[PDB]
């Protein structure tokens, strides 16, 4: 129930998803991501994230779903060395509660819809700014999902949409 020893088999196995195993990955993943977005038109900003090698991609269908129903994406900028914000792609900032939703990139996740993080600590922190009970969203391939016990400092996670 070790944390390092769940990063390295995730990190491992990451790398080693071959490109036409990803694509069926993320298009399946991007798929229920669709599907859970779809019933809730309350939400109408929403945090992504820049995928980094080997995280979940979004997929083109996906930003199709957000400028049909007329979703504004934000992305996360590290201000430091323990905070991050949100802009658009003008650069505009978006407050923590001018945000409806997150989508949160992860190295691993437990039963307890806990989060695994890179270490750096911005999502926690950032979180706590919430007022509005936004969903707070993990995306992740199953194989991301592991045993260990988590931290307070370890982000809780509403749900975590992954392949199954």
């Amino acid at each position: 129930m070790d944390k390092n020893a769940l990063r390295k088999q995730i990190l491992q196995k990451r790398m080693a998803l071959s490109t036409i195993e990803k694509s069926h990955l993320d298009q399946k993943i991007n798929q229920k991501l669709v599907a859970f977005l779809t019933p809730k038109p309350c939400i109408k900003t929403i945090a992504l994230y820049e995928p980094i090698k080997n995280e979940v991609t979004f997929v083109d269908f996906f930003f199709e779903f957000l400028k049909i129903n007329q979703i504004r994406a934000v992305y996360p900028k590290v201000i430091s060395d323990t905070e991050i914000i949100f802009i658009d792609q003008e650069t505009n900032t978006f407050e923590p509660n001018q945000i409806d939703c997150f989508l949160i990139p992860l190295v691993g996740f437990n039963k307890d819809n806990y989060r695994l993080g890179f270490g750096k600590g911005y999502y926690d922190r950032y979180l706590m700014q919430l007022t509005r009970q936004q969903p707070k969203i993990g995306i992740a391939y199953s194989f991301q999902k592991g045993d260990f016990l988590a931290d307070p400092w370890d982000v809780q996670l509403d749900l975590i949409i992954n392949d199954e």
